[PDB]
């Protein structure tokens, strides 16, 4: 198996490089899709820290019990 | 420029298909 | 004649790293 993963190695540096030199030729990346996730876990974190300072002053009896329900 | 851009764009199909075969 | 070099000077990389890399 070793000289079959080494081969396959070998075609995946050539490929992986390719995968970033044609892909250079071509403008493209992989990684980008990475880098706008990761702002996304940002947005994720900011926000949970506010609800977590609202839950700290107000309990969960008062959150539920103020929610709106009228409807005409 | 648009045979230029018509090659590139042969290229581009197999280049991205490779990026999705090779892939 | 300069797109030409460019897209060629592309390939010539592509190639030469090959012919170091394939090689």
């Amino acid at each position: 198996p070793a000289a079959l993963e080494a081969l396959t190695s070998d075609q995946k540096a050539l490929f992986k490089q390719q995968l970033e030199l044609i892909a250079r030729y071509l403008k493209l990346d992989i990684r980008a899709g990475d880098k706008a996730y990761q702002a996304s876990q940002e947005s994720a974190k900011v926000l949970q820290s506010q609800l977590d300072l609202w839950l700290a002053e107000h309990g969960d009896f008062y959150a539920s019990g103020i929610e709106p329900v009228f409807s005409p």
